[PDB]
């Protein structure tokens, strides 16, 4: 199979980084295009044998399945443009916040009637093959086109279908979950240079420590409550520590965050609608 | 080489199942004690092949590197049961928090004059080989035994040597540091299931977005700021939620966090002396 | 070249441009002209010593003028372009400085009186006085293409410039249009701070003033950004890493995002005021 | 001084960002200048390398080859410094001392141990040295002779503004114009923040946050207003600058960098008090 990528964001570029480094895809069976390359992303993907073109229209013309990862403004734009070289064997894959599946199809079914869509919110770990992704599936995909969906991205990640009125929240939590990580890594580095640390060493020691919580939840049956109780011994610094993060709200500013990213994400839907 | 374990709480357990998983140590080749062993991680440890005794002393006789995983409180009782028994082959690692190795040597200079001691700051993640650790050599341990150290707790995470001066602020950091993050997964979970998503969803979410993120950074030269950089796109949900988290002090708060753990493990090391 | 260059409006912006514009050599000789109702004696005085030309009629500065700059308040660009309208010729570039105001708005009141009027919108700040002024601009729908060249070159004579959408203009507002009040707010209170600590205030706003424009010239030319910066100057366990734990309690960074956004917001309210 | 040798002990980020503002300034021949540093897998080391400095891993050999001595290592390293070279310091040497906190009276007493007389100077500079906009003071020593201080003021000077101090007001320098630059980063990737969150590209926003910054402090040095003043004369009534002035003194933003002034300043006291 082929795939091609619409735009040259952070996203599209860690997609078919992480399908190449997952040897799911040969790259020269990857295809991107892009109104602004950068002699850098553009060397980075023609180094990893990726064909780019500028030309949206070619990349429809080479590709199987088609990754939309533009921001939702550009969508109806691009969709558009490309409407007209939609076939019967592309699936189209909207990585765009908040665009509706109900959006796209309508866009497209302007041109030939039956548009295989596929609604997906992933992240930038799939660089690495650790990104989360949840995907809708659309009123016309045929049932293979949601277990192609799944095996795709589950080698870059973990993976699952939910409904698509639950995208919006899953944005909130891992599609921006981990630039809340940068930000806490960032942090809790500061706090080591504090009490003396080189800033390499608080950098790689606070990574290490969060990589390997996460995990650990993973890795069990419990939630994340049992293994907090489990590793905080009585009088000991670590709940002297939590202690003053309970003090400044910290669970609270957490949900404030998902809850603010939830919803810019449906008003980004809306006003693109 | 034999690895014996003093103790039996949550980190020798984790030490030990890290251990035989990494294929380092045959299990027949761990012993364990306790003063009270839960029928539990009894069964556990006996399930895993690790020979237990309620006696300190057996463990001592038929193991080469001595893990004492106790409270800091009850390692000077611990050495002068065990000094005794000690002898020219033994390395002794102390992974009690904030105890110096001046304070082990001078107990165990009681009774053979150079004790090889090793002082270390681990985590509970090692039980999935993903701790974060750090060590100091003692002033009878040869260059070897430092070595050795860096091989065995290499097979269950990262390691590396620091001066002892560090530890106190490493226990802050990473030491602490996988609480503060069951503590975030929780939230975070909160917030998800506040918008929306069903509890079970959102812990594996959340989870694997912070496993991500952490070695997205792993796997990079740049610090974090560079990478919350590029994944908040203008106007989008992200740098929505970023800002909800600067309103509440986010990042004062894990710097106010590594300071309080640091600051108490200095205190149960006074305490102690 | 033989180019001149106007002003509608003597305020501070006016004031800053017309002066940066004459250190720059940018212009031949006499080759600026501005003209207000209310001048006060001191603009008047150091304007005319500055070599710049001077008249209470707006008419007298767009009849001798090329490059027509509106350095007046939103709610004044309605009024300034009924009384100037019938006399904009299709030689003439006007760039409109008022904050919130539209290209649509300028050439819907301008088209009334010739049909294709050339109309920049840009975005500068009051450091184009000593020229190292942030600037941006949009070009309308009528601008030939070398209108907005002519408005890069013009304007980089006295500090950064570059082109954008014009959707970006009200968030640039709230960046560097206001930027530099923030800095003198800052400069006050690092000084107030210096003082405290015992710094004659002479020797603190001196201190504190080279602190930061050393600080802003070193991100200027490295490829960092300056979250990188800041961890290259923050010892273990020294000085500067202990203030900044002081500024994270009281969500410092917050306050800035804080001020950015409510500029923004507050510009596009100064454009639907006008419309 | 075109014969003069500078020696730096230490080769970290202050010692790279002074010689490398002192050879942009064409003050100093890079040949002229010899660096030493504990470990030279550093990444300032090979920098260093790369602009001409001499590098050598012995303390006592940049001693012996330098006139002008800077003491760029962290303030508990001076007393082992000073144990280290003192008995090498000879009577042309110049010892200017750049650690926070540590006093012009400790370095002479370690020094005056071996010969009689150390002349040494005091100073707190930053990092902007590096783009020749750095902000120093200096104390001289009690043996410092006059032409040591205008000699120091004449080096200094050509990598950014200096002055002379009393040496009691330089824990106060360290917290406001030591630690300013680090004030002015985290102000810069905040305000990025802003410029994001409401729509500009990254790049972009910190682009204009800098030059508005650099510009602000510029339009201030070249007048002879204070602060206040100029906040003023840029906030026209009823517009958008004066709106958001309001939200930074809702969170009392003038009072955080009143207490950051402070933190600084009272930590740089600790430094000396525990290595004394
Ligand atoms: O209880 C957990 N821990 C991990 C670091 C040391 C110990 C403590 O809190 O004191
Ligand atoms: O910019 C990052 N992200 C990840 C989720 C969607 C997008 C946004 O912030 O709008
Ligand atoms: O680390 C940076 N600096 C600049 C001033 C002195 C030193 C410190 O923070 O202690
Ligand atoms: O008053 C100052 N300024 C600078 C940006 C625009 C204008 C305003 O505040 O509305």
């Amino acid at each position: 199979m082929s795939v091609g990528f619409i735009g040259a964001g952070q996203l599209a570029f860690a997609l078919a980084k992480g399908f190449t480094a997952a040897g799911v895809l040969a790259a020269h069976k990857i295809m991107a295009s892009s109104p602004d390359m950068d002699l850098a992303t553009v060397s980075a993907l023609r180094k990893m044998g990726v064909k780019l073109t500028p030309h949206n229209k070619e990349t429809v013309q080479h590709s199987d399945v088609l990754f939309l990862a533009v921001k939702p403004h550009i969508i109806p734009f691009i969709l558009d443009e490309i409407g007209a070289d939609i076939e019967d064997r592309h699936i189209v894959v909207s990585c765009a916040a908040g665009v509706t599946i109900s959006s796209i199809e309508k866009k497209l079914s302007a041109f030939r009637p039956a548009p295989r869509v596929i609604r997906c919110m992933t992240n930038t770990p799939v660089v690495v093959r650790e990104g989360a992704t949840v995907y809708a599936t659309g009123t016309h995909a045929q049932v293979e086109d949601g277990r192609l969906m799944e095996q795709l991205l589950s080698s870059v990640g973990f993976c699952t279908e939910v409904e698509e009125d639950l995208i919006d929240a899953v944005t909130g939590l891992s599609g921006s979950g981990p630039a809340y990580a940068f930000t806490a890594l960032d942090a809790l580095a500061d706090g080591g240079v504090k009490m003396g640390l080189p800033r390499r060493l608080a950098v790689r020691l606070g990574a290490q420590a969060l990589l390997g919580a996460a995990k650990m939840l993973l890795h069990s049956e419990q939630h994340p409550g049992q293994l907090k109780d489990n590793v905080s011994s009585p009088g000991g610094a670590t709940i002297h520590a939590l202690h003053v993060l309970e003090s400044g709200g910290f669970r609270s500013l957490l949900i404030n965050a998902v809850e603010a990213s939830c919803i810019r994400t449906r008003e980004l839907q809306s006003m693109a609608d």
